[PDB]
């Protein structure tokens, strides 16, 4: 009768339970159904094996008895390659289930009705403010008129830049995840028949299996990796955006604005790095970039195309204004179809349809030109027949729209037509615009080739002042720099060709050219010059990304110098965007010192832009508090230094967060919602400025933290051998892209790998190291600092948000895993070094607690804690499995007695098991640094 | 704050109210939203005008004060052509809303949990048996094994023949009706936000307006009228069928059968008359028929095509059996795309996809060949590239299916793949098969031309025995009958060409050749011969439709003679289908005598088929109790004479019932459900046979009823002038199709018109006339008959079902309208004739009540009564509007002072107002006779 | 409210304030007291409520009408309630309001009666209240 109630009972033990809190039930059902499936497919024997692992991991998660971990080891390590693959798949798959259940729980959790009004409320989905509440706060708590709010909003832009998953999932598998999540959602609805329940049951059972059996063993091209993206948009964002904008409309009613948000106001914009970012990544060629533009153009046209037919059916009206009636007549007159819904000709009896039919053909053509260009390279298709610019596509829709209003039918015009206008206006002809990123040294290499080939010396050898002097001269040069007959290395050709691609393609494909490892004025001019050389008609804006602390300290001088140049001031036309990267900067100096430095740098650069009349946009690269997703993003955005958003947000949406943020319609909606709300609020309601005591203490702690971080990571010569052993970092490095930009050392290692290696291991060093020294030293210098730190946590959003993130990571941390790793993988001489780090973990964690005023991690956030506690047993099993696998890979001569093979049925090795393991853990850990 | 609660309050008065009874709320909201819309578009002034009419009609529906009717008259008749058009649209549109609300109420009304077990329970959706209950009754109450039931079902076929709406709605407008119904459904769900409510509100408001403004003024071609159909299937049946068959699967689990209903068992089949039925309808040419086949073929291919892409995505599995792996390799090997989802090539890495891709191309081609044939007439596309036969399309799906099971994935195979198999198997390559119908006299005309041209005399002049002798001789003739140089009238050519079309097209397009006005053995042979002449490889089965009472009395002799002929016995191969038509036969002899005669005729023909070893299928034409839709259909089917279904049901689904039966997913499902359940039960659980006293009394009453009916309709010379005046019949006759097959008289008038004319008028003469004489005479001969009649109503399903239908009609009747009509449209000398008929109405109704043991109409069925009471005020307004319009049309010199024009805005005449009126009433009345 | 900030402001409002169990738990977990220490504190705690006379005070009859009215009202709002029970509760309500309205005679009263008032409220509520609460403590 009842496997489930028991599985529920044994799942409750992990987190004690309440009202709309279904998570444990959800997880229980999913798990119980999943076990049956393992039984059918692989046999009782294996099912038990899987349960045993779970029981052990769970028992471990409760008490934390290192014995349990070893028992688990004995089990996992005794499995042949075949069975371990299966277990690895199993746990890796129960995780994805646990995440769906959590998405669903988060989606339907009840909002708190009366909120404290504290800014802390904005760090949690249940208490944060929706758009209407935000408007109201601004109007009533801040004396802004509705008109002023409406106005702010009309001018606001929010750009979400999508990056590729650092490990990324299949469009099929997504949809199974959706179907499973829906079956589950549906099983919990009252007024549900025994039959429907029975049928939903088998539907659920079936869709889990279908997912489990979609598990083929692999690398994939940038093109496919990107063609991935065009899914999530279909799946959720494409529909999400109109839904949200309609909510904006409703919210404006309720504060007394009697009009809808203009359909062409560019409130929300999307962008991408996929096929764009070539930094330390030679797989991203010019041809790749040409292909992702054409794909983007294609698919977008296709989307507009597959829904136009539905709008056409809906638009059965015959009453129109004359403006339209003319243009319809024209179009019927000029007539004399590959697809089928409307495969016929259409009576001018129904004019809206005539227009939209033309639109459809044009969309189809636009689809086809991009398709042929993509596969052939030529296409015999006139610009006349096709949308080369979004205005061309809006125009007929605006026509219909106006016509409807004029005939007295605005109410109808504000239905699907409006949604469609909003989609077109948000997504344009290219769903995402592509950013280009390359590292400064590359532009230097190119310019050096040029200068040397010209016989004038070596750009590399020149001083900054010289580079600037030369660059400006040539920026007004009266004759080209570059011949066809210039000697080029493959890299230089690759780089130059990227500009040939930028010149050939329509500019509505592209966003910014980001310069990785920027450090100077010359770095930006260099890119400007090459754009001029290739006669790019609408050059992309150049965006320096300042990474290292020193580079951040130098940035203000660099920006000031830029803004001092008339050539440059006039090219940028009042607008500059600068990029920052929390992970990057924190790899240099620790997370703490990087956080603080970035606060100040933004402040200074804002001040500098203000002085020169420049609107400054700060592009948030990965690693922020602001890329967490969920409520915490809400507060993180409000926590930003004053005037740093100023109506224009641009942030990275880290791949490892795209599912949480967008994969479910409600979360999708609220993601969009908070980005828009927070951005709006901030420009009219900055956080308080830090008290000077706080700046002073923060400066003092930064030095100590950076000292500790660098002591351990760069100064200590034992560290890299430790890292290489205690961590799958090397094995990761036989992949996404070369994680060492072969030079050797941590400074050489890229940040994603850095973060990822220590996340696998549950130890998370890159995120907390240096916080402990900083805290300890500040308290030991003066016990009154504890009070100050606490006041800072209570009152200073930046600080709060900074500590919450590190707290969340400790909650996903477990030093026992780190300890097991030492014991299995690390040599006897390095173990005390490990012990030492674990000691620092603990001490850091405890200070962090003392400062937030919590006994236990996440007291402020039981729901998040519950989510984590539930995932853990699964992750733990993967950690352990991983650890022994790493052993067997590294040590050809480690062997133990293998249990006779357990899986039934009715070529793969350790490396395959390790990948499964790396991906399960990564998906269980989501974002950290 | 509250227009609604008042509108609710004033709607409650019409029907007193309870739990899940939302109908009045639903209607109230819809009406309140609709009024606002009238205000926006046409102005306060008009809105009030509309309310006034409603108030008056409602006041009338309560008390029945003829004053109210006149006040209403004064209002309606005082409106210029412009305003009356608007009112007519308005009320005509509030009706459609009231019907959606009722569909929704019916859909979600709660099933009664414990049922009496009486057969009466099967006449009502809340109490009738679903498939599982039916199985269980059969197993437990009737000692059938699960295996026997399963077996019966496996061999069962249910064919629903779709006829064209006798007035028919637009594919766009359908979907608006759906959207409105969904918005409404959604507004009533707890756990719903103020915002979502607000937004659903405007969504609702908007979609009503969009419908209201889709109202252009017209005739349309058979092709379009049919292209209509291909909507409803998309909309509901295409999805419905798999859903139901999966329920059959679940129902079989629960009685202990551990397998699913075979996916290729042809349980459910659909068919159509659209482009097929040319009886008294010369618009339905051979070319029309060729076009509807090609459309059918096309669209069906398109449907399979637009969903294949979704199955392909779902089928991400890589583990397959070898049988499949081969065929995949083959297909990838043979490679070297117009659409886009999979516009790429596909790795054999994923084999199921490779197959389904081929399938897709073949489906696309099949779509395109049918498209080109349709518009050009030639198409250069090989049979190899295309599905010419359903087996070809099943085969690859069965392949995938088997492969999945073999790899251990049956559970996955029983998801969408199964649904798809079931769809393919149910709908084949042509969604519907087309029946051909033509009247016997036409075949005679053709044969006569032939015989005369051959110099052998006149087939028309020959006796039946001679015709048979000649026909059989030529059925084995050794040389053709027909030259190219045969003299042909346009009709004869039309008829002969229909056979050229039948020969040229694939046989999976066609169903039966129905002979209207059949009367003899020769009538059927005639058609057989012409099929042989045109060398139709798979001749369609010939189905006589016996219409007049005499023709019914002669049918047994005719069938016996047929079955006696070896030529014929061997052609039909053990199977004969015979058609009957309740409306048709009841136009001849009254509804009562026709009902009874049809019971007996079926019994006799069954007996006769049994004796000759022939499986007999009875095709239920229109007019039955069995074409009512809803529960009543359930009991009607179970009420059939024993052995008349015998595993094969074929019934007409009258156009005026297709929306109720199919337009909403739940009703769609239950329609399919009861047809399948009842059919199954009947073969194993016939109704009781009538007691001989009952036969005897029924025979006695039949004579009297037929006498009365004929006395009034045919014998009385005043009748036709009455009909022509009291009834829009003439004006209807300036249309669907010629309603007089110019001959003159009622016997000449076709049945739909006959029924329809008196339905418009709310008087319904064709349905009840003769029941009163029959009842009165039987009781006056002997008061004990009342008891007998009542026992018959309690105990004899046929009788019950027969009386319920007439009762339902009286509930939709109102003699006051008939009376008003007399007063406005009928001359002074004919009014007493009207009075006399109204007197007969009343007396008939009262006997009918006394027999059912009811005080008031529909005591047995409050929900139905509530539905009717709510529609009425709207209908009443249309009746009145109609009546005066008919006056103004008929009397150029009737004029009254027109109110100054009331509608605002920001060429049409009386005829247009009358059409609006005819269609509102018709949609408010749904089915009657 | 189910999750409370933990701020002392929460204790100023019935929806957010701490019941006895939550108080015990705060003391045990946020303040390192053993259950035994809490139990012990409680065992020795005294709370004395001193009742003063209404500065303007109401009749024992009228109280009970107030109670009956408040119950009728409480009952009218319960699902699974019949048309009849609703109808009857309605007239019950209507009736008890009138009965209160018509209990309005014009008078001074002696300290004895003014106090004999009190002995009502205890009957009415505190006499039963105390055990209910102490059982909750348990
Ligand atoms: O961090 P990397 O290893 O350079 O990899 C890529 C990431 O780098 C930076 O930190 C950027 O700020 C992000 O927009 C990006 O996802
Ligand atoms: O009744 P008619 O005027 O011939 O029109 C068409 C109808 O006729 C018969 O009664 C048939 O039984 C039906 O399948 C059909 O809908």
């Amino acid at each position: 009768v009842e496997k489930l109630a028991s599985i529920d009972a044994q799942l409750r033990l992990l987190v004690p339970g309440s009202e709309d809190d279904k998570l444990v039930e959800y997880d229980a059902l999913l798990l119980d159904k999943f076990l049956d499936i393992l039984q059918d497919l692989h046999g009782e024997d294996l099912k038990e094996a899987v349960q045993q692992c779970y029981e052990l991991s769970a028992e471990y998660e409760g008490k934390h008895d290192p014995k349990k971990l070893e028992e688990l080891g004995s089990l996992l390590t005794s499995l042949d390659t075949g069975d371990s693959i299966v277990i690895a798949k199993a746990f890796s798959h129960m995780l994805n289930l646990a995440n769906l259940a959590e998405e669903l729980q988060i989606a339907y959790r009840r909002r708190i009705k009366l909120k404290s009004g504290d800014f802390a409320d904005e760090a949690n989905a249940t208490t944060e403010s929706d758009i209407e509440e935000t408007f109201k706060r601004l109007v009533h708590k801040l004396n802004k008129s509705p008109e002023e709010v409406f106005d702010a909003l009309k001018n606001q832009t929010v750009e979400l830049v999508l990056t590729a998953h650092p490990t990324s999932v299949r469009r099929s598998l997504l949809q199974k995840h959706g179907r499973i999540r829906n079956c589950l959602a549906q099983l919990y609805a009252k007024d549900i028949t025994p039959d429907d329940k029975q049928e939903l049951d088998e539907a659920l059972h079936r869709e889990i299996q279908a997912a489990f059996r979609t598990d083929e063993i692999r690398p994939p091209t940038p093109q496919d990796e990107m063609r991935a993206g065009m899914s999530y948009f279909h799946e959720t964002i494409w529909k999400g955006v109109p839904k949200f904008l309609r909510r904006v409309d409703t919210a404006l009613k309720n504060i007394g604005i009697n009009e809808r948000f203009p359909y062409n106001a560019p409130l929300i914009q999307f962008s991408s790095w996929m096929g764009g970012d070539r930094d330390g990544n030679p797989r991203v060629t010019p041809e790749v970039t040409r292909d992702v533009c054409l794909l983007a153009r294609m698919m977008t046209s296709n989307m507009y195309f597959s829904q136009i037919e539905d709008l056409m059916i809906e638009m059965s009206m015959w009453r129109c204004n004359s403006e339209l009636r003319v243009r319809a007549e024209e179009l019927y007159r000029t007539a004399r179809k590959h697809y089928i819904e409307f495969w016929k000709r259409i009576p001018p009896n129904q004019p809206y349809r005539v227009i939209l039919g033309d639109v459809r053909d044009k969309l189809y053509n636009t689809r086809e030109r991009s398709r042929h260009l993509l596969v052939d390279g030529k296409s015999d298709i006139p610009d006349e027949a096709v949308y080369t610019n979004v205005e061309q596509l809006l125009e007929p829709l605006e026509l219909c729209y106006r016509s409807l209003c004029d005939c007295g039918d605005h109410v109808i015009a504000d239905g699907s037509l409006l949604d469609f206008l909003r989609q077109v206006s948000t997504f344009g002809l290219s769903l995402v615009k592509l950013d280009i990123r390359q590292e400064s040294d590359r532009h230097t290499e190119v310019l050096d080739a040029i200068t040397q080939h010209l016989g004038i010396g070596s750009y590399r050898e020149w001083s900054e002042e010289k580079r600037q002097e030369w660059l400006l001269a040539e920026l007004s040069g009266k004759r080209p720099l570059i011949g066809p007959d210039l000697p080029k290395t493959e890299e230089v050709k690759d780089c130059l060709d990227t500009f040939k691609v930028l010149a050939e393609l329509p500019s509505d494909c592209f966003g910014a050219y980001i310069i990785s490892m920027a450090t100077s004025t010359s770095d930006v001019l260099a890119v400007e010059l090459l754009q001029r050389e290739y006669h790019i008609k609408h050059p992309l804006r150049v965006v320096p990304l300042f990474e290292k602390l020193a580079d951040l300290e130098a940035a203000p001088a660099a920006m000031t110098r830029l803004f001092s140049m008339d050539w440059y001031r006039n090219r940028i036309d009042g607008k500059q965007e600068v990029m920052i990267g929390y992970s990057d900067s924190g790899k240099d100096a620790g997370r703490f010192s990087a956080a603080w430095q970035l606060y100040k740098t933004q402040e200074q650069i804002v001040k500098i832009a203000k002085e020169f009349g420049v609107k400054l946009v700060i592009f948030h690269g990965r690693g922020g508090t602001v890329g967490r997703g969920g409520g915490p993003t809400h507060l993180a955005l409000l926590s930003q230094p004053p005037d740093t958003i100023n109506g224009s947000l641009r942030v990275t949406v880290q791949g490892e967060v795209i599912e949480q943020s967008f994969g479910e319609e409600h979360l999708c909606f609220r993601t969009l919602q908070r980005f828009c709300a927070a951005t709006l609020e901030h420009g009219m309601n900055p956080p308080i400025s830090p008290r000077p005591e706080w700046r002073e203490l923060m400066d003092q702690m930064a030095v100590v933290a950076t000292e500790e971080y660098r002591s351990v990571v760069f100064k200590e010569p034992r560290f890299v051998e430790y890292f290489r052993l205690a961590t799958p970092e090397l094995e990761f490095g036989r992949m996404s892209r070369p994680s060492k930009r072969p030079s050797g050392g941590i400074e050489s290692l890229r940040a994603i790998p850095w973060i990822f290696s220590w996340t696998q291991t549950r130890f998370h060093l890159p995120v907390w190291l240096g916080f402990g020294a900083a805290f300890k030293h500040a308290i030991q210098k003066d016990s009154k600092n504890l009070q100050m730190l606490q006041e800072m946590y209570k009152t200073w959003p930046f600080f709060r948000v900074t500590i919450d993130l590190v707290e969340m990571v400790f909650a996903k941390g477990n030093p026992g895993i780190a300890a097991l790793n030492d014991k299995l993988l690390v040599s006897e001489d390095l173990r005390p070094f490990g012990e030492s780090l674990r000691a620092n973990y603990e001490e850091t964690k405890n200070y962090l607690l003392k400062i937030a005023g919590h006994k236990d991690l996440l007291e402020g956030d039981p729901y998040l804690k519950q989510g984590i506690r539930l995932r853990d047993p699964y992750i733990t099993t993967l950690n352990v499995c991983q650890a022994y696998t790493l052993k067997r890979i590294r040590d050809p001569n480690y062997h133990v007695t293998l249990r006779p093979h357990i899986s039934k049925e009715y070529a793969p090795g350790l490396e395959d098991t390790l990948i499964l393991t790396m991906k399960g853990i990564a998906a269980g850990m989501q974002n950290t640094g």
